[PDB]
Parts: structure tokens; C-alpha cells; sequence
């Protein structure tokens, strides 16, 4: 299938990314507290439900939350400020809390079931979010005696996610803190704006995009 792209809500950021985040790819967004990475996740979970003309893929969402950062009220706000029905938008985000790193890996394995069910419907899964990719791994695998296993498990987890992305034409979006992934780094800019910097993309030039966080989620 042709690679599809989901608008981030920001024209500037979309331009940096070659049009939006890609299906058949993992986009990995880094940022310190308040960087905007979870706001970007929330915005994408709304945008993907729009038709292509409006920057979406007429899709459903699956969301794995490791640290209780998903806010349904924020989804409702972004949805309504963009013209969608807030209840319908929430209904099409399948939510799962991951309690630990093993559970997180199991959930990705389990997600395939729902992806298969929705695949040839009017709302196939088009976005799978893991927020955040590493919080449990960081918490559980302490020190050098644990590094080897941590990297192995994380590598397997990323491979599972890549497989879902490629096989089912899904954009995988994961957050992290400092290929395989398209890495974007968020930071505070001037006057409450945020800056995204794209780094080490094989076929997109590095660059920066400045964006805002509003009641619409993120936009220029
Ligand atoms: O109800 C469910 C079950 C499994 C899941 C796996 C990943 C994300 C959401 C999910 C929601």
C-alpha cells in the first residue's frame, strides 16, 4: 500500500516531516516535561480520524499508556475545536494501560487482534501510540547488569511495532526521553512556543519547525 501521512495539525511540522507522520513507520518523539510530545500524541489521535482532504486517514486509534498521561477530556476538547463529535472521536480510541514492561510488550502482541478485526472496515486502525516507549524499561532494568536484557527486550518490542506498522499500514507513534525510527526532538522555544528538530532521517533533511499548543491541540 502507498504510504499514508497523518497531519500533526502544524503546517510547519508537517513540512519538516514530508507531509505528516507516515504509516509503515515508527515516529519517535523525544522531549523533557512540557515539551509537547504528549500534546502531539493527543492531536494525532484526533487528526487521523479525519478524511485525507482534512489531513487524516479515516482511521481508528490504539493507545498504550505507561504513566497515566492520556486525557480523554483533552481529546474531547481538541475534537470539538476541530469540528468532530467528541464522543465519536473518543469511541474510536482503544485504550490500554501498561502496568509494566512485560505487560507493555504483551499489549502490542495483543493489539494485532483488534487490528485484524478492523482491517477491512470503515475505520481500520491507522495510528498506534505508545506513550511512553521506555518509562517501564528505564524503571525496571537498573545498572549495567541489566542493560543487556533491557536492550534485547526493547529491540524485540520495537521489532513487534515495526511489524504491525508495515503489515497493516499503520503509523506507529512513540514518545521517549533522552532507522529503526524517525527521531524528532522537541524543546521549548520563545514565548511559550515549541520547537521540533528532525535528526538523522535517511531521506529527509534535518531541520526545525516552530509550533504552538492551543485548544486545537497543536498548530502553527
Ligand atoms: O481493549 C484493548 C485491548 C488491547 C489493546 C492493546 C493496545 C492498545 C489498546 C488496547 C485496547
Amino acid at each position: 500500500a502507498t504510504i499514508g501521512r497523518i497531519s500533526t495539525g502544524s503546517k510547519s511540522l508537517d513540512k519538516l516531516l514530508g507531509g505528516g507522520i507516515e504509516t509503515q513507520a515508527i515516529t519517535e518523539v523525544f522531549g523533557e516535561f512540557g515539551s509537547g510530545k504528549t500534546q502531539l500524541a493527543h492531536t494525532l489521535a484526533v487528526m487521523v480520524q479525519l478524511p485525507p482532504e482534512e489531513g487524516g486517514l479515516n482511521g481508528s486509534v490504539m493507545w498504550i499508556d505507561t504513566e497515566n498521561t492520556f486525557r480523554p477530556e483533552r481529546i474531547r476538547e481538541i475534537a470539538q475545536n476541530r469540528g468532530l463529535d467528541p464522543d465519536e472521536v473518543l469511541k474510536h480510541i482503544a485504550y490500554a494501560r501498561a502496568f509494566n514492561s512485560n505487560h507493555q510488550m504483551l499489549l502490542v502482541q495483543q493489539a494485532e487482534d483488534m487490528i485484524k478485526e478492523l482491517l477491512n472496515t470503515d475505520r481500520p486502525v491507522k495510528l498506534l501510540i505508545v506513550d511512553s516507549l521506555t518509562s517501564h524499561f528505564r524503571s525496571e532494568y537498573i545498572g549495567r547488569g541489566a542493560l543487556a536484557e533491557r536492550q534485547q527486550k526493547l529491540a524485540k518490542h520495537l521489532a513487534d511495532l515495526h511489524r504491525l506498522a508495515n503489515l497493516y499500514d499503520i503509523a506507529v507513534f512513540v514518545t521517549n526521553q533522552v532507522s529503526a525510527t524517525l527521531r524528532v526532538y522537541l524543546r521549548k522555544g520563545k514565548g511559550g512556543k515549541r520547537i521540533a528538530r528532525l535528526i538523522d532521517a535517511p531521506h529527509l533533511p534535518e531541520g526545525e519547525a516552530v509550533f504552538s499548543i492551543t485548544e486545537k491541540g497543536i498548530e502553527d
